[PDB]
């Protein structure tokens, strides 16, 4: 009779918005029900139920201290309407710490209904928000066996490298819950890694020396230390002579390369998410022109980013080095991000939401700006040779999981994000939310006027 969360799966935001109890107070409101308030009331109600069989009363006691047997939804909707942003962001990071442990849990899912997640922002812009008001499958998790299993299996080791090697410290928060954007209650984010975060016992205090790191492991670049493998040669060349020239040949050793040469004022394709205008990278052809016609957004971003220089890190080969994976070399390179690609959006929301936390959490210094830095780590692995030692340490002393493949390169790319671009993007996205909420509810909650479209 155990797993009471298997039961709470009917109590999604959408459903709450459709409750008779909901409708109760929204009848006797003056205004179209406002929206972060509505989301926070829902959260309070889902908690009131959950807290029983999970003991953690904490979220609710906060909501309670805001209003002065349980208080009536009108008392609650109204104290949440009057709350200061700090107080909002507290509530959000109650929900964050409340989910930190288990991305596997079912609550992670119930919370995701009605929230434009960051992975789904570009899709949501292009196709609209219906998938965002829809249940999410088993996946499975059983015998995963391919690109997506490669993803999960490694996305650890790459944090180990980022934390320990790239910035000199392994004491960094790697587990992140679900972070609702506190000021809007519409968007959501889950961080991969983020450096310079501090604690409050259960809470994670983002400081303003925060660095976000989106991790991607390029499965299409997997290869073996073995004659006949096609990438291997161009790689041993990289190893021995690390630099732009060598690395170009590596990037280009597969059918579909991950960097794309697109010259200033041309529109980039969509292949994937790295671009470069640096000439050395140019071996054939011509590009549609990216102008006026809408491309204004991708144009402002392209401009802001094509000055960005990324760092390549060439790792030492564990086999040639008594099992040591250290930073052998540090080639700087001229590669930046594809503002057309899915990731650019995912990483823009990750930057917008954390900005918000950082700001309204004890933490902003007048005169100075607290937007974090964002980067995309693009990790290159090879397969395990028979030659490689059974055991391996990153650096001197960090074990490396025996199931994981060998890290070979790591390419970190700063992302630059004009407030210009953020405002519109999120804005046309949130009207899309409104849009659907309007003819699915009856009482659609009104969007905060800071995601209002225009001036």
């Amino acid at each position: 009779l155990e797993d009471p969360m298997e039961e709470m799966t009917s109590y999604t935001f959408a459903r709450f918005l459709r409750s008779p109890e909901t409708e109760a107070f929204v009848r006797n409101l003056d205004r179209p029900p406002q929206m972060p308030a509505m989301r926070f009331v829902y959260l309070y109600c889902l908690c009131k139920q959950i807290q029983e069989f999970s003991g953690e009363t904490g979220f609710c006691d906060f909501v309670s201290s805001l209003v002065q047997d349980g208080p009536s939804l009108k008392s609650i909707y109204w104290g949440l309407q009057e709350a200061t942003d700090e107080q909002r962001t507290v509530l959000c990071s109650y929900v964050e710490s409340m989910t930190r442990g288990q991305s596997e849990n079912l609550m992670w899912d119930i919370l995701r209904n009605g929230i434009i997640s960051s992975s789904k922002l570009l899709s949501t812009i292009k196709n609209g928000p219906t998938k965002v008001f829809e249940p999410a499958p088993i996946s499975t998790n059983h015998y995963f066996g391919g690109p997506v299993a490669f993803g999960l299996r490694c996305e650890d080791t790459v944090k180990d490298i980022v934390c320990k090697l790239i910035c000199g410290d392994a004491s960094a928060n790697r587990q992140f819950g679900f972070m609702i954007s506190p000021t809007d209650g519409i968007f959501g984010v889950s961080l991969s890694l983020c450096v310079n975060v501090e604690s409050q016992g259960d809470f994670i205090l983002f400081t303003d020396r925060s660095c976000i790191y989106e991790i991607k492991c390029r499965f299409k670049y997997l290869f073996s230390k073995s004659e006949f493998d096609p990438i291997y040669p161009s790689y041993t060349a990289l190893y021995k002579r690390p630099c732009k020239r060598s690395f170009i040949r590596f990037i280009n050793s597969i059918a579909r390369p991950t960097v794309e040469y697109v010259p200033d004022g041309r529109l980039p394709s969509e292949g994937d998410y790295l671009l470069t205008q640096d000439e050395a990278w140019n071996l054939k052809d011509v590009r549609k022109r990216k102008l006026g016609p809408g491309h204004d957004l991708v144009a402002d971003s392209l401009a802001a980013n094509r000055g960005v220089e990324s760092m390549l890190y060439v790792m030492t080969d564990p086999s040639e080095n008594a099992g040591r994976i250290g930073i052998k070399d540090r080639v700087p390179v001229n590669i930046f991000i594809n503002p057309r690609h899915n990731y650019f959006y995912q990483v823009l929301l990750q930057y917008k939401i954390v900005g918000d936390y950082v700001r309204h959490s004890g933490g902003g210094k007048p005169g100075r700006d607290c937007s974090p830095r964002v980067n995309i780590v693009t990790a290159f692995f090879r397969k395990r040779s028979p030659l490689d030692p059974a055991t391996c340490t990153l650096g001197s002393d960090l074990l490396l999981d025996a199931s994981v493949e060998i890290p070979v390169a790591v390419l970190v790319t700063p992302v630059v994000l004009p407030d210009s671009v953020i405002r519109k993007t999120l804005s046309t996205a949130a009207g899309s939310w409104k849009a659907y909420a309007d003819n699915t509810f009856d009482t659609a909650p009104w969007v905060p006027s800071g995601l209002f479209a225009d001036d």
